[PDB]
This record gives structure tokens, C-alpha cells and sequence, in this order.
């Protein structure tokens, strides 16, 4: 296990164990604390504005970087977080990393968070704003057969989901799926072998889990919906190719490998990698951690050859 990562967890296990019983998620945000000032790598342009949609308006930030000429290859992006915390600072570091060592313009799309929006709203945000971007890629010099989606944990949910619905709707052409330690699923009563065995002492554990699956669903016959574990969904072949990384010592390991399992047998390309020393939420310890540093990197030149 990483030596920053270590003194991250020794530090945090030690403070009282949380009470999610009576936890708030304005307290939880308001309870902003873990990850000191990070390194921002530079980028040619970042663009902040507004897609309006119908019934809500969503901000979403652009990142071109130096050295890539129109028509440019992109990435609408999904922050993390649960579907109840962060925003597009707290992964704009990260975004800025795949954009700089992926090549290609990244739209980190600014989702309505639970509980105040109830599943399904992330997900229809995630689809709506890809839409939204894809069908103005000539306003944004983009070539339309090289947009992939991503994201990390519950952003990576979203970008998988996301890339299901545009395949019943046929399109926007999705040209890649990049999940970064994504909660995809899997049947309740049947769970992988990561989610009991890591379920204390790594940052995100079992009582987190349950948290944030109660901040997010409206019932329990939600558990097994597609849209909320995309690996139940009856035919997930003819999906877009994916890169899927995991963490060794996280409880959602064996969750992204189910998922990688998962379309292999409906015969898509997929590659999958699990990082051995690291935890869940790596990617936001860039530049702090010599082990996260090299994976996102990592994990941000795969998106570059896959969209080459």
C-alpha cells in the first residue's frame, strides 16, 4: 500500500467512526475536508458556462489542451461523489490530467446531486448533456465519431448507463467508455467477494456504500433497476468500447470486473486493469501520491490510444 495513502488512511481511521444513521448530506458536504490543494497541470483553454435544458440548467466546464488541432476528440466527463457530493472542482485537477495526457477535450458535466434530486436525474443529466454537447460538435470543432463518455465511481454509473440509453436510442455515437472504479452494479443478494472483504479501513466503506444508496433511491426494488446497476441489463452487447480500472483495496473491485465480465460475454472490447496498491478515489490524489500520480496518467494515455 502506497506511503501517502497510508498516513491518508491512519489519519482518517482514527477520528470517530461515523454515525450515518443520523448523517446529513448538507453535513457530509459541508464536512469538505480530505484533499489538500492539488496540482492543476496547465491546459490551452477552460471554458465555464450553461446548457440549458428542459426543466434545469447545468453548468459544465471545457478543457482543450496544447497541441491538438479541430476537429478535436473529446470526453464528456461524471465527477464522483455518491450522487450526492462533489462538483466541478473537486475533480477539476483530474479532468485537467486526462485532458492534458488523453488529447482530448474533456466536458465535465455538473449533474443535479441526491437527495435533493432522486434517482433517476443524474442519469437523465449524464444522457441529456452528452446529447446536448454532441449535437453541437461543429460549434465545438469536434470530430462526433471520437466523443467517449467517462467517469469515476458514481460518475463512472453514469457514463455506463449513459452509453446503454444512447443504444436504445441510437446514438449519439459514443466511441468510448472509460470507468474509472465504477459502481455498475450487481444483485444485492448475491454480492462479489471485494464488498465484504474490503469493507472497513479503505476510505470508502460498507456504511458509505449504504449512505449514499439511500440519499440516492426513492425504494429498495430500485437496488436492481438497470439504470441504477448496469450490470443486470439484459443485452449489454453492441456497447461502446471500454477501459475499466479498479483498486485492489476497494470494496467496488470485483464490481467493475463483474462488469467487465459482463460484456466480454455480450462480445464487446473491453480491457481491465486493477491497480495494486491503491485504494478507491485514487485519481483525486494526483500529484500527492506517488502511486495515483503514475495511474492517472495511466489511465489518461489508454483514453488517448483508444481515441487516437
Amino acid at each position: 500500500l502506497d506511503p501517502v495513502i497510508q498516513q491518508v488512511l491512519d489519519q482518517l481511521n482514527r477520528m470517530p467512526a461515523p454515525d450515518y444513521k443520523h448523517l446529513s448530506a448538507q453535513q457530509f458536504r459541508s464536512q469538505q475536508s480530505l484533499f489538500p490543494p492539488v496540482k492543476k497541470e496547465p491546459v490551452a483553454e477552460v471554458r465555464e458556462f450553461d446548457m440549458d435544458l428542459p426543466g434545469r440548467t447545468l453548468k459544465v466546464r471545457m478543457y482543450r489542451p496544447e497541441g491538438v488541432e479541430p476537429p478535436y476528440p473529446a470526453l464528456v466527463y461524471y465527477h464522483g461523489g455518491g450522487w450526492v457530493v462533489g462538483d466541478l472542482e473537486t475533480h477539476d485537477p483530474v479532468c485537467r490530467v486526462l485532458a492534458k495526457d488523453g488529447r482530448a477535450v474533456v466536458f465535465s458535466v455538473d449533474y443535479r446531486l441526491a437527495p435533493e434530486h432522486k434517482f433517476p436525474a443524474a442519469v437523465e443529466d449524464a444522457y441529456d448533456a452528452l446529447q446536448w454537447i454532441a449535437e453541437r460538435a461543429a460549434d465545438f470543432h469536434l470530430d462526433p465519431a471520437r466523443i467517449a463518455v467517462g467517469g469515476d465511481s458514481a460518475g463512472g454509473n453514469l457514463a455506463a448507463v449513459t452509453s446503454i440509453l444512447a443504444k436504445e436510442r441510437g446514438g449519439p455515437a459514443l466511441a468510448f467508455q472509460l470507468l474509472i472504479y465504477p459502481s455498475t452494479g450487481y444483485d444485492p443478494a448475491h454480492p462479489p467477494a471485494s464488498i465484504e472483504e474490503n469493507a472497513e479501513g479503505y476510505l470508502l466503506t460498507g456504511g458509505m456504500m449504504l449512505w449514499f444508496r439511500d440519499q440516492y433511491l426513492n425504494s429498495l426494488e430500485e437496488l436492481t433497476h438497470p439504470w441504477f446497476s448496469p450490470v443486470l441489463y439484459p443485452d449489454l452487447s453492441g456497447l461502446p468500447p471500454a477501459y475499466i480500472a479498479t483498486a485492489q483495496y476497494d470494496p467496488l473491485r470485483d464490481v467493475g470486473k463483474l462488469y467487465a465480465e459482463a460484456l466480454n460475454k455480450a462480445g464487446v472490447k473491453v480491457e481491465i486493469e486493477n491497480f495494486e496498491d491503491l485504494i478507491h478515489g485514487f485519481a483525486q490524489f494526483y500529484s500527492l501520491s506517488p502511486g495515483a500520480t503514475k495511474a492517472l496518467v495511466r489511465i489518461a494515455e489508454k483514453l488517448r490510444d483508444a481515441l487516437a
